[PDB]
DNA sequence: AGCATGCCTG
DNA sequence: CAGGCATGCT
């Protein structure tokens, strides 16, 4: 297969539970069924850029509504795991907290007025990827 | 140019 | 999510 099928995406979204900034080097490894090339690679990578934005958009929101002043998972889980195909790995539940803690810190400190202030947060989150489970390489995984 | 990042759009 | 565009390095 040379093209990313709609399952490849359903799959990619799941991986996001373990990795926010996967290296293209690693992405390939988890898609042995795909013969990459400038395009599909660019595309797969774009997917994650997209997964990240939605994610941070959600983080900054919850963080802000909180400052002023859970089910937020329904949101995140709906977005990346629509049919609850797998169980949300605990690491993810911690990455989330880490992320929310950072935004809350930044916002509450008004340090959110500076341009590209989210950047700091990003560098921090980028070191939190975890190794994506081995069975994600399994041809049989894509099925189910 | 030719491929990668990133922001931001619809 | 895919398109566009501005950008930065080669």
């Amino acid at each position: 297969s040379s093209t990313l099928t709609p399952m490849h995406l359903r799959k990619a979204k799941l991986m996001f539970f373990w990795v926010r900034y996967p290296s293209s080097a690693v992405l390939k490894m988890y898609f042995p069924d795909i013969k990459f090339n400038k395009n599909n690679t660019a595309q797969l990578v774009k997917w994650f850029s997209n997964f990240r934005e939605f994610y941070y958009i959600q983080m900054e929101k919850y963080a802000r509504q909180a400052v002023t002043e859970s089910e937020l998972y329904r949101v995140l889980n709906l977005h990346y795991n629509r049919n609850n195909h797998i169980e949300v790995p605990q690491n993810f539940r911690f990455v989330v907290e880490s992320t929310l803690r950072e935004f809350f810190r930044a916002i509450q400190g008004g340090k959110d007025t500076e341009q590209s202030w989210k950047k700091s947060i990003y560098k921090i989150i980028s070191r939190m990827d975890d190794p994506v489970p081995e069975y994600f390489k399994s041809p049989n995984f894509l099925e189910q």
